[PDB]
């Protein structure tokens, strides 16, 4: 599975899941938002047997999630 952080607020798994889904089967695409107002950050946990995508999408750092440069890494 891969990992992600920076998931702004209003952001929801449906966001990463649909995002990396086009990047890798992403059979699962979870997301962790900060507690109550802990929207300042948030790390999600996706997973697409397509490591190839996790290979690159995991490097870089400024990803585009719905509207955030969040960072992605092949967890």
């Amino acid at each position: 599975k891969i990992f992600v952080g920076g998931l702004s607020v209003n952001t929801t798994v449906e966001d990463v899941k649909h995002y990396f889904e086009q990047f890798g089967k992403v059979d699962d695409a979870m997301l962790m938002f900060d507690k109550t107002t802990n929207r300042h950050r948030g790390f999600g946990f996706v997973t697409f047997e397509s490591e190839d995508i996790v290979e690159k999408v995991c490097e870089i750092h400024f990803h585009e999630i719905n509207n955030k440069m969040v960072e992605c890494k092949k967890a």
